[PDB]
């Protein structure tokens, strides 16, 4: 299931010295696509005493990108546990929407911060994969 | 004389400890604002044997930007020289156009890079300036 | 079989709103820290015809850094074909060198890069693992 | 008056596909080289009230850096005024370290945040000036 599609320009100053966009930051792209889908099911990020945090990043790297580009980020609902979603990522540009350029995935924890323990995954999540 | 308006969204990842647009990263917009500036100009920076170097940058802080947001970048026509252009900026967000949240400048000088020598500013910037 | 040991400071800046080091961050500590073992052996990716390719990079997060520290990256052999290696690492703080703050690894394939084709892996990791 | 020196390593990723590193990073190393400034003296920026706000930066880019490097900045007492202080800056290597790769300097004006008005600056930093 596609739960969000982020459209991600690429900034000259994401490149490194092989002049392709440097591997560090397809995590910022896939932060930033993560970051607009919980702002549509306001998760704001901004200070909540419980919200999700990332356990583990897996991303394989098949084409490079290079600016100028918009990288095309599609979050869709991998597996669900009381308190954990893995989002499993795919990464196109907007030049070439059937490339893929990488993929991988996000496993997600839902914590209270201020604990250390985990908590249940929000209701607008749980009703959006099921 | 206005040259050039750019767009540049703001990445939750460009903020700091504060809570808003780390101090850095404006000078990150400011450079995508002159690549995109430039590329119309096709002037691309891909390893040309002459082109435009970053001399000095003067940037004052007016007021921060919060996530999400869409800074503008105004890129204004300053003073000319025979290798050198003084591009003058100002800074809005999308939602707050006529706030100004920074100005400043970017002295550029034209230089053959292999050899460190100042080379005159293409027509193309006389033309549009002159 | 340890293969490099890095150290790196954090940098102020490296922290997101959260007050810690942002996660795309750890990918910069690795990759800093593969740079640096490459360097020990060489490798100097200064534009040279082959070299090493991330194919895929894994991250678990464990326990969160905070400005000061110094990141400890710990590089380890992992399996070796023909043409690729998996670099297993840990991930520790100087104050705190056994807690394990994060762990994964990093699949690297040698490849001529204007060919996009695999070459054999060069001696010195050979050596070094073999 | 020098203030205070601080040696900051030049990681790979900070380059840029000009293959030096980026101008945007040399504000992130002049920010580096302040909060340790400030770390020695208590000033810790860990959510005070009161504290360092940067009004203006100034920077002239005179020589590039390329990866590896250390790059030192200096820091010394410009104009002291009663709730603002310039922080002048000179930036070398350590391999360099009577090279001037970029100068220039840092508008700094203390606030109380959460009411946006200037306030004394710290007794530590007037005597250390005075
Ligand atoms: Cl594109
Ligand atoms: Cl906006
Ligand atoms: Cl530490
Ligand atoms: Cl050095």
């Amino acid at each position: 299931q596609l739960l969000h599609t982020a459209h991600i320009p690429v900034r000259w100053g994401d490149m490194d010295s092989y002049g392709h966009v440097n591997n560090t930051l397809y995590f910022q792209y896939l932060e930033e696509a993560r970051v607009a889908w919980f702002e549509t099911l306001g998760i704001d990020l901004e200070g909540a005493a419980e919200g999700p945090v990332v356990l583990q990043s897996l991303h394989t790297y098949l084409k490079p990108v290079v600016h100028p580009a918009t990288v095309v980020v599609e979050l869709y609902a991998g597996r669900l546990g009381t308190s954990s979603l893995v989002l499993e990522h795919r990464l196109h540009t907007l030049e070439d929407p059937q490339g893929t350029y990488g993929e991988g995935h996000c496993k997600l924890v839902w914590v209270r911060h201020a604990e250390n323990r985990s908590t249940p995954v929000p209701d607008s999540i749980r009703a959006a994969i099921a």
